[PDB]
């Protein structure tokens, strides 16, 4: 069972699996979560800010997080 | 540069563009679910369902790994 099917590029999840499958094809790894998280959070923050015209309050409300959390993530990726 | 399909991030951007055209207050959780689930699937597949090895590869403790698995009903 999967949460939703509203993210397609077909489903986004399929793209994540292939990227991981391709990655595994090549070896110790110890930061795969952060690796994936950063690769997904950056584009998400970018698109949400574009959709909301950089209105941080609107962006956080759309994402379902508070203002401070959004700003923290934005800073992490030098997007502040 | 390590996660490609080309970079994975480009697929996330396109996915969101398509989604926005269909229009919300749970976008973060919604995307996290679509990303974490497959990640957990692939790592557990890679380690033959060995949670310790999976947790170590991901860089999270075993307790956190098990919490995520449960969150997504992957017990």
């Amino acid at each position: 069972r999967v949460n939703s099917d509203v993210l397609t590029v077909k489903p986004l999840r399929d793209s994540v699996k292939q990227a991981l499958k391709n990655y595994f094809a090549q070896q110790d790894v110890n930061d795969l979560y952060e690796l994936v998280l950063a690769e997904v959070e950056q584009p998400l923050l970018d698109m949400v800010m574009q959709y909301t015209r950089a209105n941080q309050t609107r962006a956080a409300l759309m994402m379902g997080i508070n203002r401070g959390t959004l700003r923290k993530k934005l800073k992490k990726y030098g997007m502040n």
